[PDB]
């Protein structure tokens, strides 16, 4: 029984791109990007978070080695330093990117899908 907001708004990120090896989305003046992990993975340890400004890391312990959940070169540069990470026990991983500046974030890595929102006049 239809009650309320109806339609397709999003899948569950608020208005951003999905797929299947790690979820973001952009705003403002941040970025937020969900890995999603096994219930097999709860100590920081398993995983891995390399942060340094126009790269990122993603991998988790399986069992006798492991996996990439998500890597690249990132679009640009950020601030490692304002920019933090947080591992969720059977949940996913969380990791707050800030912006340098003003830019915008097309993309998380440097070859990425540009998102669908997008502005009137930028270059000039």
């Amino acid at each position: 029984g239809s009650s309320g907001s109806s339609g397709q708004k999003n899948p569950d990120s608020y208005n951003g791109a999905v797929r299947e090896n790690y979820t973001w989305s952009q705003d403002y003046t941040d970025l937020e990007v969900r890995v999603p992990v096994p219930k097999h993975v709860v100590k920081g340890k398993q995983v891995s978070v390399a942060l340094s400004s126009s790269s990122i890391r993603v991998a988790m312990l399986e069992e006798n080695g492991e996996r990439v959940l998500m890597e690249g070169k990132l679009t640009h540069k950020i601030n490692t330093e304002s920019s933090l990470w947080s591992l969720e026990p059977g949940k996913c991983v969380l990791v707050n990117l800030s912006k340098v500046g003003e830019y915008w974030w097309n993309a998380i890595l440097e070859g990425e899908e540009p998102i669908d929102i997008d502005s009137g006049p930028s270059s000039g």
